[PDB]
């Protein structure tokens, strides 16, 4: 949207009440130096050199009937207006596809959903997970294809991760655990979200897993993933709180 120095991107962001991606353009400014590295990937302190419409660069994945037709509403305009430091990640170098791009940022708008579920039970303490959003790269060298990358607030904080996708329980705090075992529970054992991290109670970057083990990208270890969960869960008083059963 702003005439200074940047590189443009494309910008998803997946609306889940809709069922649908909004397709949107963006500018940004990304430090050469990444902040700090996971697993499989890097952050990258960020700038937001404005939000736009995608009209200039005509459209496949996700499919056309996946997106919405109209984007002049999204959380992007406020939450990476002109002038917002923001997170962004790149995968190193190495298994990631563009399916594993988006299935990712809409797993965390899933996840973000079962946030606000929770905090509708009115918890001591309230959680909240960060938008994500899909960027393509659209200025940088594409082998193929465009470069991709997510994009989410910045936290600011000590980060800590609360427990991961294979049953570590990595700090004594009660909310982030309880919150795993109120979604297993509450979505009749469809699905649990592990990997609870980000600063305070508010989250980035949840993994989930499903009996099926199908979707919600690598990190999806399915049964095992959720009996790993299991086997080193212990129900405290936000368990309790939230009336969930002991078993299972
Ligand atoms: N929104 C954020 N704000 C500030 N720091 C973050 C944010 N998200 C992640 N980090 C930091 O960046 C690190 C790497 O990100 P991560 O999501 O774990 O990548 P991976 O895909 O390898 O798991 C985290 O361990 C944390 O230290
Ligand atoms: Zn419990």
């Amino acid at each position: 949207i702003s005439s200074e120095t940047g590189e443009m991107g494309i910008l998803w962001e997946f609306d889940p009440i809709i069922n649908k991606w909004i397709r949107l353009s963006m500018k940004l400014k990304v430090e050469r130096k990444p902040f700090a590295e996971g697993a499989l990937r890097e952050a990258y302190h960020t700038v937001s050199l404005g939000v736009g419409t995608d009209e200039n660069y005509p459209l496949l994945f996700p499919p056309i009937e996946m997106i919405s037709p109209i984007s002049k509403n999204n959380e992007a305009m406020t939450q990476l207006k002109n002038g917002t430091k923001f997170v962004l990640k790149l995968y190193k170098k190495e298994q990631a596809s563009r399916e594993l791009y988006f299935e990712d940022v809409k797993m965390q708008m899933v996840c973000r959903d079962w946030g606000n579920k929770f905090n509708q039970k009115k918890p001591p303490k309230k959680i909240e997970f960060l938008m994500s959003w899909v960027v393509e790269l659209i200025d940088r060298s594409p082998n193929g294809q465009p470069i991709l990358c997510s994009i989410e607030p910045l936290l600011v904080g000590e980060f800590k991760k609360n427990n991961s996708n294979y049953g570590a329980v990595l700090t004594n705090r009660s909310t982030p655990q309880a919150f795993s075992h109120f979604t297993y529970e509450l979505s009749n054992k469809q699905m649990i979200v592990v990997d609870i991290q980000g600063v305070d109670d508010l989250y980035t970057d949840p993994q989930i897993h499903t009996p099926d083990g199908k979707g919600f990208g690598l990190g999806n270890l399915g049964k095992a993933g959720i009996n790993k969960f299991i086997t080193t869960h212990k129900c405290n008083a936000v368990c309790a709180l939230l009336d969930l059963d002991v078993k299972l």
